[PDB]
């Protein structure tokens, strides 16, 4: 029998990330938008299931475009919540292998922090900055994802994620995306990113 | 010291896939286009390396958009070559777990074959049909990738790939993409796809 | 000598559109975001001018992609302001030829209103619903623009425009884009749209 | 009663553009692909008409995305045929106002030719280089359209168009898009482009 998406609980209370992300900001991002991608993806799964059980045609171009949108939404918000936490337990900079790779690939943490920040700030409209890793060339890559599913390298795995959809910050920072991106570095959970990085060597 | 992309050898001689993909068709896809993504990705890596060594600014929005394009190109062609082979060793349909999942998720191999074929045929302009798998809901998904990097679900891994860029077939089939997609099923290497599928349970 | 973009004045005071769009909502959409597209487009124009004067190379792929983004932003906000006004002077439904075309192409105003509304609501992330007209087939078309420049038919002219970027409504309606879309019909300036429609027969 | 798209005749015989575009190349671009956009756009028009007559729901997101694709295809191929012709009647460079604008905006015809050529060559996958004009700033712009409908500035009108979809050249030039772009300048119909430019001042 079939299985579906559910809204994951946050790792922490809705006010865990203040003053950097407000309780109000966090609550509605999680409960309205992230939820919308859960429901989006599920509605579509049922649609495709139905067509298969009745052996009828669907517009799969439309279906798969939409599916990639919502599941991308679901997946990115999932990692996003996971690589933040309380400021007094988080922020700072990473250590261990991740630290070493950020050095060799970017020259310094500062350089990284800055490039990753430009990737977030400069995104045209809705999107994300995402850190990932090429196995093949043994290099950390940044990608700038538009929406939840545009300009992404298939098959590459997520290390660090920063939502820069307007819904993620407009309540706390209105238009001023750079202040939000700057606040973000106070609540990055490097432990989690470090862990993620280790499971792909 | 730094590391770069190289054109992978084919698993087989350039005429291994006739009459379905011609020697001419295969040779230029591999040696011109796939090569172009190698060089694209490498030029860009060097560009970013240079900016880091001289600690200067780059347009990283442009850079990362381009990077995702070429590395996507590189990665998809890599899996593409790998899940084809000689018709007399390949084609048919899969077995084992992959077979079981295709049944439960699509109802039958036929249904799958057909949906995957629509995903390839109906792609607007350059792109791919790609099979993948959601861990979370335990379901095979198809995605329809435009170019090498549009409408893809970040973090999802590649099982099966079908290039449907015009360069992949125009020599052998001109405009008639459906005949090319139909020929493809004669040379799918299910062993390889089966193996890929097992390494993500 | 060269010429550049400037932020157009609104046709009306920042509180002219209350209670449907608040003075706060309108002021920052206009003065922050619309402004940002002005500056984006100008920065880029100067960049291209400089390269031409020094007869040096630019990355024109990147340049033109960005240019289409900002100028699209500029152009769409320009028509957007223009086809709204005070509720007590606007809203209602159109008359004259536009009314006749909406009937013959959509069957009724209701149908139009509803389709246009789905086009706005359902847009994935940032984008617009835009009414336009095919000369060739003599039909009103709706297009759903993502960002400012995606999924638009080149050469077709703007009649009616509804911003559905989250910055357009998040202050007044937070996540609830449908309430914003619904409010919009209270402040549509049909006179303006009617006029626009007449200048392309 | 309703009206639909039809495949326009070429302004000239299928061998009119040799040796630069071959009779074979031209015939299949026109009769297969351009035709496909005609049928695509018509199928969709009927779909939307049916839903309106039966007052039923459609997926208008999907519909309008697809519509913009095919009508864009239709419109761009229409202008494309129109701004080419026989080499011995065409090519060269433009004169009159267009010539003057190309000078003041690009510095020279060479610069223009070169930038326009990069816009064509560098397009990632299927797309177009298109010349157009901003009324507001009184400047010629180039845009790089992906597919038929991506990265285009809404409302701007078409002056000059170069198809760089692989189907436009793969028969004559295989992978070597630069040779095709170079050949193109031999058959540009500047009379037509000049005329187009005059009708928007
Ligand atoms: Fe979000
Ligand atoms: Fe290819
Ligand atoms: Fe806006
Ligand atoms: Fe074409």
């Amino acid at each position: 029998e079939k299985k579906f998406y559910e809204l994951p609980e946050l790792p922490y209370p809705y006010d865990a990330l203040e003053p950097h992300i407000s309780r109000e900001q966090l609550t509605i991002h999680h409960q309205k938008h992230h939820q919308a991608y859960v429901d989006g993806a599920n509605a579509l799964l049922r649609k495709l299931d139905e067509a298969r059980e009745s052996d009828t045609d669907v517009d799969i171009k439309a279906a798969l475009k939409e599916l990639s949108f919502h599941v991308g939404g679901y997946v990115l918000h999932l990692f996003f919540w996971g690589n933040m936490g309380p400021a007094d337990e988080c922020g700072g900079e990473p250590s261990g292998k991740l630290a070493e790779y950020i050095e060799k690939d970017f020259g310094s943490f500062e350089r990284f922090r800055k490039e990753f920040s430009q990737a977030a700030i400069s995104a045209e409209g809705s999107g994300w900055a995402v850190l990932t890793y090429c196995q093949r060339t043994d290099r950390l890559f940044i990608m700038q994802v538009e929406k939840h599913n545009v300009n992404v390298i298939p098959h590459f795995r997520i290390l660090l994620v920063l939502d820069v959809w307007e819904h993620a910050y407009y309540i706390d920072y209105r238009n001023v995306r750079p202040d939000y991106v700057e606040a973000f570095w106070n609540i990055v959970n490097w432990k989690e990113v470090e862990k993620r990085f280790e499971d792909i060597l």
